[PDB]
């Protein structure tokens, strides 16, 4: 990643390059049957977003769906609480008490007595946390609030410089806005975390978006970076000086 080349924490890589055939199908149902809340019999056109199961390291994988104005509308009004323990891979470090040697999340689930769990997150300068629970499929687009729809992202991966035009927010808002201005239009949307080796944090998220009216047709690479810090992609957190 280059702060010079890409100050907004993304790089436009090319066209959407999607296989629309592989996507979960659009269907017609009701707000009630879909959202599982309220008695809203309002008919809605939606798709069921495909989320990836975690891999063997506990890492989140790609998610993809067809985003509709109705999905946006239902997420605009309603919010779902975080499902229990949504923190994705690399969010914590684990260490064997006996050795002070690094352990894995698995080791911790296996024997919490002999393995400590410590947050990798830290506060940094206005003053807040450096890493976010960073959605793959945004809440505003119908995303589910659970681990599998998250990666451990830098605040800048998530929202860039937070001027509505950076990080995941860039491509999210562009899709959100275009559907909102063209309510009959739907967008094929896919967010794919890119990992190197067994690293628990993704280096980037690849987001591909193809609108049904052809207006939006791109893939952006959103960098899991933040200016002035060196992230430890292997274990999460920052490199130790
Ligand atoms: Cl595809
Ligand atoms: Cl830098
Ligand atoms: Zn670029
Ligand atoms: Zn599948
Ligand atoms: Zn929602
Ligand atoms: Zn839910
Ligand atoms: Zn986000
Ligand atoms: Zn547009
Ligand atoms: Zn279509
Ligand atoms: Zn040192």
């Amino acid at each position: 990643w280059s702060i010079e080349q890409h100050p907004n924490y993304y790089h436009v890589e090319g066209k959407a390059q999607l296989d629309i055939k592989n996507f979960p199908e659009l269907y017609r149902t009701t707000e009630r049957v879909y959202k599982k809340s309220g008695q809203s019999t309002k008919p809605v056109t939606v798709s069921n977003i495909h989320y990836s199961v975690l891999d063997g390291y506990g890492r989140s994988g790609e998610a993809y769906g067809i985003i509709t104005k109705d999905m946006i509308d239902m997420s605009a009004g309603y919010r779902e609480k975080w499902e229990s323990k949504p923190e994705p891979s690399g969010w914590y470090s684990y260490f064997f008490k006996n050795t002070n040697q690094r352990a894995t999340e698995s080791d911790y689930k296996h024997s919490p007595k002999n393995v400590s769990k410590i947050s990798n997150n830290i506060k940094a300068s206005r003053n807040g946390y450096l890493f976010d629970r960073s959605g793959l499929i945004a809440d505003s687009l119908g995303g589910r609030p659970f681990r599998n729809n998250l990666i451990t992202g830098t605040r800048t991966q998530n929202v860039g410089n937070n001027d509505r035009k950076g990080g995941m927010q860039y491509i999210e808002n562009k899709v959100l806005d275009h559907i909102k201005r063209n309510p009959k239009v739907h967008v094929y949307y896919k967010a794919t975390p890119v990992y190197q080796g067994s690293e628990l944090l993704p280096r980037a998220v690849l987001v591909s978006a193809l609108s049904s009216d052809g207006f939006i047709d791109e893939t952006v690479r959103v960098f899991n970076n933040v200016a002035g810090f060196n992230i430890d992609y292997q274990n999460g957190g920052l490199l130790s000086s």
